């Protein structure tokens, strides 16, 4: 099983190239503003906390 749900905080970015985007464009964008909630909020784990 290659295509599956792995590593997820909570939100589910509507887009796909959220990272690639945020990476540069940054969530600041309007496309990856909310639709890229994950990339925005979600990341991996307790980064700051």
């Amino acid at each position: 099983g290659s295509s599956g749900s792995s590593g997820s905080c909570q939100y589910q970015d509507l887009l796909s190239n959220c990272d690639s985007l945020k990476n540069t464009a940054g969530c600041e964008h309007e496309l990856l503003k909310e639709k890229c909630k994950a990339t925005c909020l979600c990341e991996s784990g307790p980064s700051s906390g």
